[PDB]
Parts: C-alpha cells; sequence; structure tokens
C-alpha cells in the first residue's frame, strides 16, 4: 500500500491551490492501493516552522509523514513569480536528502500564465537537491480557469499528469534510495 | 541622504549571513551619505510574517523600510540550493511593485561552492518580479572562508561588489519608478 | 557618443525577434546620442560561429562591435522554454568577462505567454556571468502581439523597457570596468 | 532491446565531457539489454544544423535516432553558466514533444564547482519542455576530477548516478506517451 502526502504552502485561507492538491490526491488515491495526508503548512505551528523546531508535535508529525511517503504531490500558489516561503519554509526543515526514492508531483496556480515557468525554474531544483527519485511533470492553473471544474483542455493535462504521478510510484524496496548520490549512505 | 535595508534571512542564531550583510552595510555607509538599518527576518513575529499581518507593527515597520530604501541588501544563506523560506516569507508581504527604482545587492554564504549560481538563478529573478531597477552582482562565500576575515581574492571580490552597489545609488527623483513596467502607475 | 549594439537570435527568415530588436534599436538611437548596429546571428557564417573561428572577419567583427558597446539590445524568440541555441552559440564566443560596463536589454517573443520568465531564469543568469553592468527589466511579446504596432498596453512596457535602457546607459569611463568582479583585472 | 542514444554538446576538439558520455553509455550497455549510438553535435553540418534542414541526411538521422531512443544521455560542459550553445541547437531542431515516454541523465564537466546548478536550473527545464517521461539526477564534474579515472567520491556518484538512469529505462510500450501533457495526441 502506497502512502501519499499532498504538501500545499498557500497562505490564504480558502486556498484555490489546496483545493487543487485535494482534488490530486484523491483522484490518486481513487486509482490505487494508496492511503494519503494533506499537510497545510499554514496550519503549522509558524514559530516553530521557522525555527524547525520539532519538538512541536504536529511539526514532528508533518516531516515524519513527509519522510515516509513513496510519492509527495507539491503545491504552491505563485508569489513573486516562484514557490511561497511558506512553502520552502516548509521544506528547508526536511532533512538534506529526505525525498530519496519518493515520486513528485509539481502543481501550482497562479493569476497569469506569464508564470507557468515559476515551477520547473525554481521548485524542481529544489526537490532535486533532496535526493528526490523522480519528479513527474509541473502542472499550473491559472486562478480564473478553476471554479473537474475546469475546461477539457486543461483538464486533460491535469489528469494526465496525476495519472503519470501515479503510475510513476514505486512499490519495489529496490527503490528506495534512487536519487540519493550516495544510496548506501542511507536516504 | 540615501536610505539603505539590508535584510537577512538565515533562521539560525548567530548567522554568518547576518554578519555578511551588516559587513556590507557598513561598508556602503562608510562612503556614501548614507543611513542604513538592518531587518533581520528570524526576529520578526513568525505568526505576523506568515500571515502578512500588518497591525503587528514591527512587521509593518520593516515593510514601510523596505519599501522607503534607495538600495537594499538582500542576504541568505543557501538552503536546499535557494533563498530561505524565511526570507521569501519577507519578500512575500511586499507590494507587487515594492522595489521599483531601488539598486540592490544579492549575498548568500553556503556550506559549498557548487550552488553560487542559486542566487543568480533563484533570487534574481524573484527581485525582478518586484520591478526592481538596478540589481549588482551576486556574491557567494563559502561557510569556511569567512572568520575583512577573509582571502584576499574573496575580499576584493566582496568588497567590489558593495561598491558597485553603492555607486548605482540614485539621488534624482527622476529614478524613482525605473524598473517598474507601468511608471505612472506608480511603484 | 554611445555605441548600441542589437543581438537577435532567431535561426528563421523573417524574424518577429529581429523586428522587435530593429525598433528597439531605433527608439535609443531616436533618444539619445547613439550610433548603432544590429547583429544577426543567422547571417554570420555557421561554421565560423560554431568552431569560434575568429580568423572570419564578419565573425571577428561582431565580436569586436558587442565588446565595444555601451549597451546591448539582446532578443531571442524563445525555443523549448528558453534561448535559441544559435543566440546562445554567439554568446559563447565572446570573452569570459565580455559584458564588463556595459548596460543590457533582454527582449523575447514567443507563441504562448507560458514562457515570459524564460528571459529572468534563463537568459538573465548567462549575461551576468559575462560581469555585464545593468541588465534592465525583460521584455516579451506574445508572437500574435505584434503587427508602435500593438496594444496599448504592451507597447507602454515595451517602450519604457527600452526607455530604462538607453536611461541605464553610462557616458563615464569610471564606469566600464563595473561589474566586473576584479575590475582591474581588466574587462 | 533498449536503444540508448547519448549526445555531447562541446565545440571543442578532445572533449571531456565527450569522454564523460562515452563512458555512461558504455557503463548503461554492460548492464542492460541495451544499444546504442553517439552524436557528437560538433560532427553535424553546422550550416545545416543551425538551419533545421533536414535534407541533411546525417542531421535527419540524428534527429530520427534521438525520437527513437528509450534513454538520452546529455551531455554539455558548462559555458557561461549554462549548457553550450551548441547543444541547444540540436535541442531546438526536435519536434515539440520529441522526449515523450524516454529517461534521461544530465551530464555536465565545468572549470569551477561554482556551476553545478547549471544543469537543474538551465538543462533540466529544457527536457521539460519536450515532454520528457524521467529525468534522473544530474552529475556534475570538474574537469581535474577526470582523467573509472577519478576519485572513489566522484566515481560512486557518477555510477550511481548512470545505475539510476539505467533502471528508469522503461520495456513497456505503455510508457512511451508518459510525459506528454496529452497523450492521446501522440508524443
Ligand atoms: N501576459 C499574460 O499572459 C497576461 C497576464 N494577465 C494577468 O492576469 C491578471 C488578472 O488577475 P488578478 O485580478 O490580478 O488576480 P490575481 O490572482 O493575480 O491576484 C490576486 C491578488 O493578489 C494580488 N497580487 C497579485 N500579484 C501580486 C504580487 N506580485 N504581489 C503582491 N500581491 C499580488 C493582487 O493584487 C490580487 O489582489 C491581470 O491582472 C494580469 O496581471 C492578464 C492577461 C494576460
Ligand atoms: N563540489 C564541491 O565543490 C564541494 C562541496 N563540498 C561540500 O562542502 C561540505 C563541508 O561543509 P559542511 O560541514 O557540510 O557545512 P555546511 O555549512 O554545509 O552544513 C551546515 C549544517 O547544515 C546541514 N546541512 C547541510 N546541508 C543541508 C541540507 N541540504 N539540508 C539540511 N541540512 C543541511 C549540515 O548537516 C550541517 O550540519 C562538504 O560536506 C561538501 O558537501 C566539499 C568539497 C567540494
Ligand atoms: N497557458 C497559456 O497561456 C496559453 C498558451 N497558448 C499557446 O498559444 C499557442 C498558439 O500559437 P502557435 O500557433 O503555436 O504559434 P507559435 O508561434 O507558438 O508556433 C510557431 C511554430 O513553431 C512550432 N512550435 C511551437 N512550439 C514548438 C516547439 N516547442 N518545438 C518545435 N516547434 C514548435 C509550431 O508548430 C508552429 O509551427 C497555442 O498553440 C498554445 O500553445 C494558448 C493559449 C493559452
Ligand atoms: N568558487 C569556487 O569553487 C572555485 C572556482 N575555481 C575556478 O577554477 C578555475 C581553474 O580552471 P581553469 O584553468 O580556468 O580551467 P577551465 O576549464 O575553467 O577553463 C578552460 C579554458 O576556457 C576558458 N574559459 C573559462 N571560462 C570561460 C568563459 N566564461 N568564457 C570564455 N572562456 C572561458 C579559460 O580561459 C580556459 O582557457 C579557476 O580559474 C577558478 O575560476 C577555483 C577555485 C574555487
Ligand atoms: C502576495 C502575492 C503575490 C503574488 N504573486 C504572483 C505572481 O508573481 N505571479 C502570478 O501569476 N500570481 C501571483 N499571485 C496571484 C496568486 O498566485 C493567485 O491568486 C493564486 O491562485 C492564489 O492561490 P491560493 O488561493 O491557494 O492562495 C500573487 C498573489 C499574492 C497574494
Ligand atoms: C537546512 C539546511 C539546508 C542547507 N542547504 C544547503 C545547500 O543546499 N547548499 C549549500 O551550499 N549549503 C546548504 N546549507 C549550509 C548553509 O548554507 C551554510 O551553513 C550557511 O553558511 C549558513 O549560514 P547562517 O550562519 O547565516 O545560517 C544548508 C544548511 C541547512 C541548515
Ligand atoms: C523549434 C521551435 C520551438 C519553439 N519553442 C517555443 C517555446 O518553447 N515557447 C514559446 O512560447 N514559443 C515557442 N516557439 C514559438 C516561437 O517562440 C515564436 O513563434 C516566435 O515569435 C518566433 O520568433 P521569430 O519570428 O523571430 O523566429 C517555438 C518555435 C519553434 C520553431
Ligand atoms: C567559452 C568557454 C566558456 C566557459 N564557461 C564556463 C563557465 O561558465 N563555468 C565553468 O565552470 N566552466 C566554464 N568553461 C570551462 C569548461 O566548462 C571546461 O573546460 C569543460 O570541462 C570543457 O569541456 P570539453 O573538454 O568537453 O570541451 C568555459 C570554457 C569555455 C571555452
Amino acid at each position: 500500500t502506497y502512502s501519499i502526502v499532498a504538501i500545499s504552502g498557500s497562505p490564504s485561507r480558502n486556498s484555490t491551490t489546496a483545493k487543487l492538491a485535494e482534488y490530486a490526491l484523491a483522484h490518486v488515491l481513487a486509482r490505487s492501493d494508496s492511503q494519503g495526508r494533506h499537510i497545510h503548512v499554514i496550519d503549522l505551528d509558524p514559530k516553530a516552522l521557522l525555527r524547525g523546531d520539532l519538538s512541536n508535535a504536529k511539526l514532528k508529525e508533518a516531516v515524519d509523514a513527509t519522510c515516509n511517503a513513496d510519492g509527495l504531490i507539491v503545491a504552491t500558489p505563485i508569489y513573486k513569480a516562484s514557490y511561497t516561503g511558506l512553502l520552502k519554509a516548509f521544506l528547508d526543515i526536511l532533512p538534506q536528502f529526505a525525498l530519496a526514492g519518493k515520486a513528485a508531483l509539481p502543481l501550482a496556480t497562479g493569476g497569469s500564465p506569464a508564470h507557468v515557468l515559476a515551477l520547473d525554474y525554481g521548485l524542481r531544483p529544489v526537490l532535486h537537491s533532496m535526493g528526490v527519485r523522480h519528479v513527474v511533470q509541473s502542472f499550473f492553473m491559472v486562478q480564473s480557469q478553476f471554479s473537474l471544474a475546469v475546461e477539457d483542455d486543461v483538464a486533460s493535462q491535469l489528469n494526465n499528469a496525476i495519472d503519470h504521478f501515479r503510475l510513476s510510484l514505486s512499490s519495489e524496496p529496490s527503490t528506495r534510495h534512487l536519487g540519493h548520490p550516495r544510496p548506501s549512505l542511507d536516504a
């Protein structure tokens, strides 16, 4: 059974990005032998988050869940042409090679189609600094296009990305350290 | 008289990055008609910061000081091959075109020379999303090289960067909106 | 008197990107004491270009003109989410710190607004590897928007970028090495 | 049986980058049921390459071989903090979604460890613009470290990257369009 974890990073209440991540998580769980959880970074204790204080139980639990996942859905609104500081603050407290062995799906929403590349030029390299095994294609949605609630063209692309993410998940322990530059030195 | 603001973004106590930003701020003030301040992002209220709550006086003051600056020194340790979430969280609460008219100097420290490009590929585009007028060359220092406390080669490069930053400062009101895509629509 | 050089990098005949670069060059020359030239990379000898063979007079002349410029207009269509190989091939043959002292204006056209960031995440860091003094804001135009031939909103942004580029030009020899990490070691 | 294609993009004769790509290609072929070829971009006809002239047989053959590959090894020296114009010129002539279904391994050599990130921030996004299925970790080598001819630490990392690349290859036709945003619209 796979463990899928979504991480969504809008600091805004009523996040469209969170709804997109939730849609993706449900889509995957409906089609694979998986359980999941959704870490809303806004709901973590701000002081403990920024300080990396793992004596805070809920923060520690989020970090552990991320490290134990087979696949991560990583979702952010575009802020200042990149991922949010809130999301990055969470990523910052994971272990150096936290994503070894894991598949990943980058998702974003933005106000303008002009910032589609923020995922591939911005978030993708950060995931790769963490030894990630397989990051599939990024999907970006313009705020308006949202409202299974979007134009058919956009919906196909989204569903295809989530399909690929699900297909990329690994059920073999032989893959658990892949992506790490020195697998024997753990993951 | 110029207003220079340094912003340093390590979540760590006893920050080498903060010391580097402080050195740069002093260097500039010693050689120009300038006053300055140093915003240590770690010292802002974490909840108000992540929420963009400007009813918090100290946070509001930091934002106002940044908006009123003629030059910004923007300093971060390299975390996960990019700037810190803590720094980006601060940038996230500035107005859309907050940096219109302003000069800027990107500084970082890291554990490895392998991540020198995180400034130019990572931070530089974010500053440009904010209508920044002139971002001079980046300077990156490897943690060890630190201890006016470094190898002569490194010191020359650092001092040259800070020199250029100082020279790039503008004393003319005609430049106040430069960098903004629609100057008449403010800055 | 300033020397302005435009470099345009579409491998396609009848380049919209070339027309945009030509517009920008004319705009600058109409408003400053400047002379200019427009290097169309497609018109350089392909073998000599890819080999960096400076025994080819026309290639050598282009390189010399670039090195002697006070400002460069650097224009590319977006190919595969970045600048063209053709443009980069030209940049590759310039000296290591070829752009020391120089102002620069990044321009592009693309088929989709989705790749606006290719300039700031892609081309901007390359210019900074060359000791460039001041790169002003990027301007990107979607192919359709073209036809002083565009929507008023787009035209304002373009003209503002070119205005800023012109204003950023330096008439003082004291600036000739600025941007170089070791000015005394030339430029 | 897998088809593996290496593409190496140094414009320099006696390329260390080419030797690294050749090592990687041999490593993969020694451990999987694979045949391979090595496209040295410098050996393609410069005029036909820059013009995308597929009436040139050798260029057409290279493009076809790339499109027919199950895995690509993509190798470049670092020039001006990014991949070479020569390499990008080749990538530019591939079909829009040329890499659909394919695994990929990014390799580089450079003069300085300071540009390690050029692969992940520079080349990786370009491969993803082409619908690539799985790009494993990047490997970068400093020119000196070269001479199975390097320090044990570096050799382990290289071999691990090539191992992962080989393991990522797919023998199932069900994967042939994965990575493409609209699989039914081909690849
Ligand atoms: N080149 C292109 O493809 C096109 C882009 N656009 C963009 O689509 C936009 C319409 O969306 P919006 O109403 O703006 O919704 P939005 O989702 O972009 O903005 C939401 C809120 O966040 C604020 N905001 C946006 N960007 C910000 C920033 N960088 N920093 C701080 N706050 C920010 C806005 O003020 C707004 O209140 C147009 O305003 C235009 O910017 C529109 C047409 C074409
Ligand atoms: N290719 C290159 O140029 C070379 C790079 N290096 C690097 O220099 C390093 C020596 O510096 P360090 O002792 O590591 O000091 P450091 O300043 O890099 O690390 C400080 C602390 O942060 C932790 N840390 C580092 N990276 C982290 C990450 N991505 N996520 C979470 N925590 C992280 C470390 O565990 C350490 O406790 C070597 O370990 C090596 O990584 C060394 C030689 C050459
Ligand atoms: N998210 C967004 O903001 C939106 C993006 N679009 C894009 O605008 C496009 C309309 O422009 P086009 O007719 O395509 O003109 P174009 O200027 O994009 O393409 C020109 C030619 O180059 C080819 N081409 C395009 N991309 C290529 C690639 N990556 N590799 C190789 N060849 C390539 C095309 O086949 C075409 O023949 C739509 O097709 C869509 O892609 C449209 C609406 C919204
Ligand atoms: N921050 C860091 O980690 C450190 C970086 N380094 C770098 O390692 C270097 C030693 O290697 P090199 O002898 O330079 O061999 P190289 O492999 O870097 O250079 C090969 C040739 O290409 C030329 N070249 C290099 N960069 C160029 C550019 N951007 N444009 C045009 N031509 C270029 C050089 O002149 C040289 O002739 C030092 O010079 C230093 O730059 C050295 C120590 C530390
Ligand atoms: C402070 C701030 C900065 C923003 N910066 C950008 C941006 O740079 N590019 C963009 O396309 N949208 C930008 N936006 C718009 C958001 O990305 C967009 O509204 C997004 O859908 C919000 O998602 P959410 O509902 O999950 O918070 C910004 C919004 C805010 C509040
Ligand atoms: C969580 C974490 C992640 C780090 N990631 C990187 C990295 O990706 N690249 C790097 O060169 N150094 C990395 N480092 C090392 C720091 O950049 C380095 O120690 C820096 O000098 C710390 O600056 P400070 O004293 O101001 O906090 C990381 C350190 C930590 C704690
Ligand atoms: C091979 C090729 C690749 C392209 N890749 C992109 C792309 O990645 N993103 C984009 O927006 N447009 C892309 N385009 C469309 C061109 O950027 C667009 O047509 C541009 O305006 C051409 O400019 P030109 O007339 O100067 O050649 C591509 C076009 C071609 C021929
Ligand atoms: C024109 C030129 C530009 C270069 N730019 C860089 C650079 O930006 N960063 C770097 O680390 N090395 C740079 N180098 C050094 C090469 O990356 C290095 O020598 C590489 O190993 C050459 O590989 P090759 O033997 O396959 O040609 C450059 C070399 C040349 C000739």
